[PDB]
């Protein structure tokens, strides 16, 4: 059976507790923690790719107010449809079965300025998605997976100070 579990999910519920944030950027920014999954039940002989996008949690923006996010207002129209493929892409099932997939690279960002970057809309929550895609599949079969331990809202700048000082802590 296909199984995909989140690595280091302990240090994702540290961050998850105070409200995790991810700055945004014009030039774009990775991410901490690094979002990193652990696949079992692939078969190892065909080859599939591995996709990240990030779904809108909320019809609602959010605002950092006397130590509390609290809805902030109506949300801007939904960021397009951004999709980041894992440069291992396309590899056999053994390949990413038999270490940690890591998605270390992908960037964040608030302007459209390219470079496989994800556009994301500043004071908005965001859940990461992973999708694995079967090469070569005359039905285009697709697994989807949430990751309710690694939603974040992205942000210019931290307003959280536990956040800021958690980033500077475990990084
Ligand atoms: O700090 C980490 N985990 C953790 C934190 C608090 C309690 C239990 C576990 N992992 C980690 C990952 C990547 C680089 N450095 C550290």
């Amino acid at each position: 059976e296909l199984r995909v579990g989140l690595e280091e999910s302990e240090l994702w519920l540290r961050f998850k507790e105070l409200t995790n944030e991810m700055i945004v950027t014009k030039n774009g920014r990775r991410m901490f923690p690094v979002l990193k999954v652990n696949v079992s039940g692939l078969d190892p002989n065909a080859m599939y790719s591995f996709l990240l996008d990030f779904v809108a949690a909320d019809n609602h923006r959010w605002k950092y107010v006397n130590g509390e996010w609290v809805p902030g207002g109506k949300p801007e129209p939904q960021a397009p449809s951004c999709v980041y493929i894992h440069p291992d892409s396309p590899n056999f099932g053994a390949h990413w079965m038999k270490a940690p997939v890591s998605f270390s690279k992908v960037k964040l960002t608030n302007k459209l300025n390219g470079g496989g970057q994800i556009m994301l809309n500043s004071l908005h929550k965001y859940e990461p998605r992973i999708h694995i895609v079967r090469v070569g599949d005359p039905q285009r079969m697709i697994t989807s997976h949430c990751f309710p331990e690694t939603q974040f809202i992205a942000v210019t700048a931290y307003q959280n100070e536990e956040i800021t000082a958690l980033k500077i802590k475990y990084n």
